[PDB]
């Protein structure tokens, strides 16, 4: 066979497997070409369920008609999105907090502005993560060149900083061990533990940043999911706005997993340590690596900023509050260690002297129901399974009745 | 003021200013500050100004209304895109020339993908490029750190292979003059020269290819803008599997600038030096740094790929093809060396001897019309103008009618 003399990337080479999902997404595939006639309960990928209320699809639908009129046609929008936009934004989720219009961009997600952020860090920054944490922050470091190779023996890759998070210090890192980054990404609600950082511990995390000269990547994704009293912003600690930028999505608020929103805040008082503002880098890497989110989209979004669009996503991530307790009631009744569930849509359960991917197999076997084995998230994840809330009320029901009949008489 | 610890990334610091298309926008306000009342024509960013058709937004509003039904809900989509999209785009452009289902990628543009591919190619690669051509190719490589520094003596950055479009090559480059790289990016119907390469050209291109060991990025998002009897796809010319992949985009047939739907198609024998399948790493990119098309766009892409779909979109890009002969003829009667206009829809006209940032401040100034300078595509449009053919017909008449009172007395 002909091959080219191009070089393969040698940071693609750098990683172990493929990305988390996708395989977990292989192995419920097989599964059904083993059993063809099972029926699948899907709790792994947190994949949105329930229908996007009428109220936001209308407005999309309304786009979309719009579209094929004179006076309603637009075609490249800002790659930093609608202003009318971009100011619902910043003042339904960070009024007084000092959030400008112009510090919003408006992407189409969370997952893609982390790997566009990363282009902009570049290959020569160093990284922190919580330990277990969402996968695409290690990964999208090392595709950018900022790490070694995985090292088998502690199932880590070189040169980034695990923070470690554990049911003994409350999924919350000792800062006073944890050794000085460029970067700093960090979750919460965190996913997969579902812990939920307290002020104070933002506090600390704000305090540890400005010491460092480190930049905060703070993904709060979930949490609108919150019912304790704490801090849905990293904006809401002072000093925040030296030290931090925040990432989020309507993924998990509107069930817009297909449709495509998010977007990050990058204040003006982020600097780089020549005094470049991070933001106008953010900028040009926007519009030369991107063409913004899809108008319909965006119009979607918009309308989801009203009483009304509040009023239904409240709705939404409510019922996926309450499928959250019913697994977290289910786990607890059998006698595992159950952690999560308060602050966010999934629950993290401990399965003592077992790999996560046995665990996975075995409940998939037996049960048909794909969940997301814990080292997925990184080694601290090692021997914890993650099990999602998104779905159907009788999906949930039915995958709580099959774990506790396969685990009444064993646990 | 504080600053943090964090150096700025250095590849950010090579860029010699802001994107293009940015500029010009900042130049525009700029005018209208000085004259209030003027009524500006905008024929500069190549952004699409008719409706989309309704056999169209008709499917995407059907889309959005399915998402608030149980059974019509979908959430996250194979980031790859939907299999029947995949299915449609690899028979409509690509029957006959050995293209799977699986290797198209669904995207949410070609300018998205162009720099997706940059990630996946990463620092060490070099690349060639037609000097001029679409700045996101070069931008990119400057921001992946595939580059040097900014030259100002030769308007170029280091390491860059600029290939020499120009009328006395025919707008393609002299091959044997041409160093070796890993990556050629390639665009036909090229932006901005409008040049179609040939079927005997695109041959050369994929021996060059082959020699050398290098992948060529194809971009064709002008090829159903098509008028002479040559290639649309690099997949037409036999030996392109081992060398090529090929960017698209709906942007330009359907007026999905703002809906933002395109695809890129990477064969299975395009390998590695070490036999490892481009495709694969791409695969992985889009995995990792992506969650998949609009839903809803991807519906409204589906509905272009029907006997309906297209013969909405051949109307579409057969109104601006009408505009760009208005275009060519209003030069042509001026006197000018007028290129492109016959298989894409913007004009390349000639103004040797002036720098092409000052052509541009005059016609802006002048005749209230935006356009764009050559040299924003690089030190090769030096000496031209591009100029849009995407308008509503009233704007494009009206526009010809002021350059006719602006250049009447240059040529006689
Ligand atoms: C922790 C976390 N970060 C980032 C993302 C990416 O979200 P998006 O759907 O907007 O691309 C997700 C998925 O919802 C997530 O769970
Ligand atoms: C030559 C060329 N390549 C790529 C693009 C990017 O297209 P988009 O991101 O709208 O799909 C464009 C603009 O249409 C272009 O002119």
């Amino acid at each position: 066979e002909y091959k080219t003399k191009v070089s393969r990337n040698s940071n693609m080479s750098k990683l172990q497997a493929g990305y988390l999902f996708p395989e977990i997404a292989r192995r419920r595939s097989a599964h059904l070409l083993k059993y063809p006639d099972a029926q699948v309960i899907s709790l792994g990928i947190g994949d949105t369920t329930e229908p996007i209320p009428e109220v936001i699809t209308s407005a999309m639908a309304k786009k979309a008609h719009e579209l094929s009129t004179i006076e309603g046609y637009s075609g490249y929008g800002a790659e930093q999105g609608a202003k009318p936009l971009r100011a619902a934004i910043a003042k339904t989720f960070y009024g007084g907090l000092g959030i400008g219009d112009d510090d919003v961009f408006v992407s189409d997600g969370a997952k893609c502005d982390i790997s566009r952020l990363q282009v902009m860090f570049g290959s020569n920054v160093t990284i922190a993560v919580q330990d277990p944490s969402y996968p695409a922050y290690v990964d999208s470091s090392v595709i950018m060149g900022q790490t070694g190779q995985f090292n088998t023996d502690v199932q880590k890759y070189g040169n980034i900083e695990y923070m470690r998070c554990t049911p003994e210090n409350g999924f919350f890192p000792d800062l006073s061990t944890v050794g000085r980054t460029d970067i700093i990404f960090f979750c919460s609600p965190n996913n997969p533990t579902g812990a939920a950082a307290t002020r104070e511990q933002l506090t600390q995390l704000v305090e540890f940043a400005k010491k460092n000269g480190s930049i905060i990547v703070y993904d709060s994704a979930y949490a609108m999911y919150m019912s304790d009293d704490n801090p849905r912003s990293i904006f809401e600690i002072p000093g925040a706005e030296e030290v931090a930028m925040e990432t989020a999505s309507f993924s998990n608020y509107a069930g817009f997993t297909g449709v495509r929103l998010g977007w990050t805040v990058i204040p003006k008082k982020l600097l780089y340590s020549d005094g470049f503002p991070v933001a106008k880098d953010f900028n040009r890497i926007i519009c030369t690596c991107f063409n913004g989110a899809s108008n319909i989209s965006q119009a979607g979004a918009l309308a989801c900023l009203t009483p009304e669009g509040l009023e239904a996503m409240h709705k939404v991530i409510g019922f996926y509050k309450e499928n959250t307790n019913i697994i977290i009631d289910t786990f607890t009744s059998l006698g595992y260690d159950v952690y999560g569930g308060k602050n966010a849509p999934y629950v993290w359960v401990h399965f003592p002297n077992q790999s996560s991917w046995d665990v996975f197999a075995e409940i998939l076997e037996k049960t048909h129901v794909v969940t997301t084995p814990g080292s997925g998230f990184g080694p601290g994840g090692e021997g914890f399974v993650r099990v999602s809330a998104f779905g159907h009320r009788e999906n949930i029901l039915e995958a709580c009745r099959r774990f506790k009949q396969l685990y009444k008489h064993h646990h």
